């Protein structure tokens, strides 16, 4: 023994209390919890606008070389990546690309004006376009083209306009929902989602996008679904008509994918400055345009392309305020999923470097971005589908990177539409698939969790299967609920243990864990590694009698039958402990004379009324048997709420408390020794 | 100090491990977990049939006087109580009373043959008839009476038969569901419901029944509902047509209620043997029959009565096996609610005396009872609505009480129908209301929980409002989920505390709690009374920096700015702890030189990957600041899963563990003293 000598007396509970006194419990009384605002405090409003507008630190505090170069490179890279991504998302939405461009341009600006994140390429997300198509098919008629008077071979431009309008309304509704959420300071909801939730959910997103791209890789017009086996029905529909349909589409897709792999190899083997300091993909766009125009293989197979790209911009407009009635549940589900994914992405980036991000600010940012896009004839967007990860590699220090990006995209679209008016619906698909595989290759955590624990497997897999098959919103909600159920199970099946004693110490560990530990006569220890709420209550009593081996009802019956077999030849004026009625006869079973029971509570977080009742029953029962029970851990809450419940008649129950396990041990030893008379 | 002298050396973790060795970890390997059955073990099958058929202890082990008298008195009392209850439930079901009698008779018998409970009067439950009417109105047409050819003034006997058939099918489906549940050994679901759940849920049941009786107290034929404000819409419908409708009904109801109160007073003031050792109500039946027949006030107001009571019994029949398709969701909801209420009642009785009840046995009992009643042209039943409580007061020792009861009811119905063929639909209502007030008068736990805790209020009230307004099934499910949410909140907002030291002891308690406790220099203690799962994680770090006052980022910024202001005038070859870069300058803030941080984990039940990551971050961050961190409670699970996660490079991180808080205290003291060189 180098140190740690105590020589302190025995403290059960009352020794403490009589040795102690409460201090004051001073608190902030009524009306003193608001005496900060309601005046012209420049500090208060200054800090409020600081947390609302993070901009107030950017231009005043900016670099000259590193910031500029990082912003430029990151913005150009993100824009070149996301432009085909925007096109693909718009075509998935079955809207002309111009709306995708609007989403890529305006909300980026409203975010650069609003949002505390730094390294994130805010843009449209895929499943968003997925539910866009889901509405466009469910709430929007597909094969009912109302004759306006022209009856074109495809007069669906009116149906497309209806799609635009319904997306407009739903995006506005989602934006206002997000704004209302933000003004209520929701960060609690941000943390309820786990890390495996985010990871598996992104996996399901990737597989859904993969399915959609495979469908739109060849041009088979089938039904779109959003229900049970929705992706399954989509893929079987694609399969049932794939044969001898298009070969130019597959050929161009495979060749562009090979070009993309060659670029992967070129930028991955070496990291230089002259050709490209950043792995890009625009040369694929260049070659696709060249093949379509100069080589002119469109008519060589009569293959199709993106089509026409309306050149110009649009004035603002508001959605019609008489149609939101029926489109309510869809809108709210979309807002829920949009926030879930966005704030998830937000935290999963903010956790990275020496910077933190308050979600509520990002929530109001996204709410305003969606509402404004709706006003600006645009659909709502999300944090990222994979580009934000690209943004990470491109070191987008400040938010000016995304601003300059979106400005570059707007300049390109307005000053040019012809150079890319003729691109197929497969090159963008291959780009999307490249991004998907890039973002999924590391989605092989299954061994990590497998070596880690079962529960991570459970939560991962249930999220994956619920989000993939069922609706992304339904998958999300079920996944969150089942994560909470994982928590309750973890605290439902604890690890009951029976402690021993480390010789000549006050340490107590489970006997099954080691051989060096010993036991103490007449004494049993039962440690619980979980609280006792209503649910995790009675099975605790069962496990107690089980591991301890002392079934007190068995004791009573054995005493009764043994005496039968021998027979053939002043306010609570109550004792909280009986004695042994056995008159010391030779019909005793070979049961050890364990006399006292000790339950560790140092690992008990809280307690509750059902638990109070069951502990009272257990204690009274053992006392009736004539077996002592002692409780270790009389700290604050356990005693507080046990006293709150009608548990004590100021009895020796108080004496049954012990602050230390070993303190209880020695108290019991002393009690037994005194009992020796 | 009387005892408790230790003088034991310093044990962080490795001192333990090098001082210890694991024992064996022997387990039951593959194929040895089933070597009990698959042979002709008379013990195994004997005990199996014991737990399946509790009867094997009743006739062989029976008394001669006490059992007989208790069974007789309990059975007669329960039967006389439940017979009008059965009539009321049938009329609520809008079926002729004969079906209520079938429910009162057959399933009681199948239970007396199956079920380990002793003191319970198994019978029909009200809300069951409520959802019966709900189906009879929703899935069964109400005002569409198909002309069969006779076109009577009320040809609805065919519609009533349709009601009977649909109840028949749904009861069969619920019975088979319960049986399937039972064979899967469900006791987990039994405990997930709390005590306040049961109490508040019964309150809502009582108010619903009260509403129904008030409606059928005067004969206003309105619409029945099962949705939002269902009871509210029912009661407003009743109110909108109540005026000058019936006065004989209210008069007879009030007079019979006064008779019931007089009986209450007579049996409550004294407890004798000659007039009635048990408070009964049959004299109300006698007087109602006398008024209807001899006094003959029916035509005096042209008031109505129960009607005709078909005399006789019925042969068995099975439901049509081509209609269960559409009636699936309703059937499953009914089975869910039936088990919930029944097993709740079962536990709430089994907990009472020296007897325990395994629910799965009761689940298979109820499943077979429902299925058989369906086969025997009968609707399914439940444990009780209030009579079981009567059964308690009547000391129904064994299950023969209910058997003799149901036999008495069958004898009365078959040998007599005329003596009660003419009874109004108000006397039974008053009886039901008497039972309801009897069962609710003690449903004033609100002060009990209010003095107890907030959480009980939350759970009680949410159950009450969800079950009353929304559907009883929906109310149930929402109530259970919100109870689990109460658990997660309780472990989401812990009680962070900062421990001090009891002078010259190793005890450590919160400083805010008492004045006698002191502090230890350069040392801070942060105790958590809740685990660290994914959710309850980052706010923990926040509260740490908050209560401790040591914002390490603040420390870094302060050091940086202070030095700026001074300036104007081999495998993991890594240190897990930095030092102080401050060169001891007079620009230091007046911050205390607290050098080490100690986090109690003795109250930490478990850990998880998100928590692992956040602890790693916190530790690394403080080490970088140059502040030590030590962990108390290196018992089993925390170290186990921290090691499982990529946490240790076999570094001094192991040395950062401590089995005892005070052990960590002294270790830090020693480290600092050694640092003094």
């Amino acid at each position: 023994t180098q140190r740690y000598y105590v020589e302190r007396p025995i403290f059960s509970h009352p020794v403490l209390q009589e040795r102690l006194h409460k201090k004051d419990k001073i608190s902030e009384s009524i009306g003193d919890k608001l005496k900060q605002a309601f005046t012209c405090t420049p500090k208060k409003i200054r800090n409020i606008i600081y947390m609302f507008l993070p901009i107030t630190k950017w231009l005043p505090a900016y670099r000259f070389k590193e910031y500029v170069l990082g912003d430029i490179v990151s913005g150009i890279s993100t824009g070149v990546l996301q432009l085909p991504q925007g096109l693909a998302f718009a075509m998935l939405a079955a809207v002309p690309p111009v709306f995708g461009l609007y989403s890529s341009f305006y909300p980026v600006i409203m975010y650069c004006f609003f949002g505390t994140s730094r390294h994130i390429s805010i843009g449209p997300f895929a499943v968003i376009s997925l539910m866009i198509g889901g509405v466009a098919v469910r709430l929007v008629p597909d094969d009912i083209v109302i004759p306006g008077g022209v009856n074109a071979t495809n007069s669906t431009e009116a149906r497309d306009a209806l799609r635009v309008k319904v997306a407009m309304s739903v995006t506005l509704l989602t934006g206002i929902i997000q704004f209302c959420l933000g003004v209520c300071r929701f960060g609690f909801v941000a943390i309820y989602l786990t890390e495996p939730l985010v990871r598996g959910f992104t996996t399901a997103a990737a597989v859904h996008v993969f399915t959609s791209m495979l469908k739109y890789l060849f041009g088979v017009k089938t039904k779109r679904y959003s229900g049970i086996f929705s992706v399954v029905y989509s893929t079987v529909a694609v399969l049932q008509n794939v044969k001898n349909l298009n070969v130019c589409s597959l050929g161009v897709g495979l060749m562009v994918f090979g070009l993309l792999l060659g670029g992967k190899e070129f930028n991955e083997r070496f990291k230089e400055k002259l050709p490209a300091p950043i792995p890009l993909e625009f040369f694929a766009v260049v070659m696709g345009t060249g093949i379509s125009a100069g080589f002119s293989l469109h008519e060589s197979y009569n293959v199709d392309v993106v089509g026409t790209l309306p050149l110009g911009l649009l004035p603002p407009a508001n959605p019609d305020t008489s149609l939101f009635h029926l489109v309510y549940v869809d809108a709210i589900a979309i807002a829920i999923v949009g926030f879930s994914v966005t704030i998830s992405m937000a935290k999963t980036l903010a956790n990275k470097h020496g910077y933190q991000v308050d979600g509520n600010q990002e929530l109001i940012a996204l709410g305003l971005c969606n509402s404004t896009g709706s006003l600006f004839q645009t659909f709502a967007i999300s944090c990222s589908l994979s580009r934000s990860l690209v943004q990470e590699g491109t070191g987008g220090k400040t938010q000016l990177a995304g601003c300059l990006a979106s400005l570059m995209i707007l300049l390109v679209i307005l000053a040019t539409g012809f150079l890319f008016e003729s691109l197929p619906q497969a090159v963008l698909s291959a780009i999307v698939i490249v991004n998907l595989k890039g973002m999924f290759m590391q989605f092989s955590d299954l061994p990590f969790f497998w070596r880690t624990s079962k529960i991570e497997l459970t939560i991962w897999l249930t999220t994956f299967v619920s989000s993939l098959f069922l609706g992304l919103d339904y998958g999300l909600i079920t996944a969150v609920i089942i994560a909470l159920m994982t928590v309750i199970y973890r605290t439902q099946s604890p690890s009951y243990i029976v402690l021993g004693q480390l010789p000549d110490t006050d340490v107590y560990i489970d006997i099954d864990a080691y051989e060096e530990v010993k036991e103490v006569p007449g004494i049993k220890i039962f440690q619980i590694n979980a609280p006792i709420y209503y649910a995790n209550s009675d099975l605790y009593s069962s496990a107690l009698k089980r591991k301890t081996g002392v079934n007190p009802a068995f004791i009573l019956g054995a005493r009764r039958k043994a005496m039968k077999k021998y027979a053939k030849e002043k306010y609570p004026p109550i004792v909280t402990k009986s004695t042994l009625p056995e008159e010391l006869q030779r019909f005793m079973p070979p049961g050890d004379n364990v006399h006292t029971i000790i339950l560790d509570f140092t690992q008990v977080n809280f307690m509750d009324s059902v638990g109070v009742k069951t502990l009272a029953g257990i204690v009274k029962e053992y006392g009736d048997v004539g077996i002592y029970v002692y409780l270790a851990g009389c700290s604050a809450q356990v005693v507080s709420d046990l006293t709150q419940n009608q548990f004590f008649e100021n009895p020796a129950l108080l004496d049954l408390l012990f602050h230390s396990i070993h303190d209880a041990v020695l108290g019991s030893q002393v009690r037994e020794a005194l009992a020796e008379q």
